């Protein structure tokens, strides 16, 4: 099996498919990782999430690469058999987006934030098709998110980088953190070349606010957690200022 370098390991309750794990968290909803070989480092995981409408499915977050995203749409092909509506990636680093041209190849419309797609460019990364704008509380702006579902997209403000969104998962107990998060027994934030280490700490802290009553925490670089992955994060975050 892979045992990554960086992410968590491989428990019971996942499904080894082609390069990818897949772990089912509700009866609507599974994590997807994904895996960077490192040369000389090993692998890094990577999380995004898969959720289940009705007849439509919605995907959060690319793998690393186009060939690792292809194999998600062939996992959610082979497992749920239903169309891609729609993906959100929530900022433009190649953990999140580096897989946007598999999408676009299979006709999946994507959505990231507006800022996401200015600096998409810049990061060697191809913009999402469609811009999320957002209001001054975090909250996306509705006319920019047509058709989402239960997918609840919110801004916390900058953190991990200026562009990161997060989103709750409606009709459930979960939310995803993103890179903005790491889990409770985290020893760093992370890369933090990109950061805004002044306001990191309350926009993990908005995380939070937002969705009050999310009580599994998925983030990108470990298993899904409790809601003391956002106040560990915050409190590391606090250090920076
Ligand atoms: C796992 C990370 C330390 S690397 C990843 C991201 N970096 C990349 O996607 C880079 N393309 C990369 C370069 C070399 C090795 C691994 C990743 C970032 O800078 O936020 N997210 C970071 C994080 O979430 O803290
Ligand atoms: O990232
Ligand atoms: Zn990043
Ligand atoms: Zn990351």
């Amino acid at each position: 099996e892979i045992r990554p370098t960086i992410g968590q390991q491989m428990e019971t309750g996942d499904q080894r498919f082609g390069d990818l794990v897949f772990r089912q968290l509700a009866p609507n909803v599974w994590q997807h990782t994904s895996y960077l070989d490192m040369p000389g480092f090993g692998a890094v995981a990577s999380n995004g999430l898969i959720v289940r409408d009705g007849g439509r499915v919605l995907v959060v977050d690319t793998a690393w690469t186009d060939d690792q995203t292809a194999q998600i749409l062939n996992w959610i092909k082979q497992e749920i058999n239903l169309p891609v509506a729609l993906a959100v990636v929530t900022h433009a680093h190649q953990d999140k987006m580096g897989g946007m041209d598999a999408l676009h190849a299979a006709g999946i419309a994507t959505y990231a934030n507006a800022l996401s797609n200015q600096l998409a460019p810049q990061e060697g990364m191809v913009a999402a098709q469609h811009s999320l704008t957002f209001a001054a509380n975090g909250w996306v702006e509705p006319a920019t998110a047509p058709n989402f579902g239960p997918l609840k997209v919110f801004y916390p403000g900058p953190g991990h980088t200026s562009d990161n969104i997060t989103v709750g998962i409606d009709g459930t107990d979960i939310a995803f953190g993103g890179c903005l998060i790491k889990d409770s027994k985290a020893k760093s934030l992370g890369n933090l070349g990109d950061a805004d280490t002044e306001h990191y700490a309350a926009s993990a802290r908005a995380f939070g606010a937002a969705f009050p009553k999310a009580s599994m925490i998925v983030m990108s670089h470990s298993a899904p957690d409790s809601r003391a992955a956002i106040t560990h994060t915050a409190r590391m975050a606090d250090k920076l200022r």
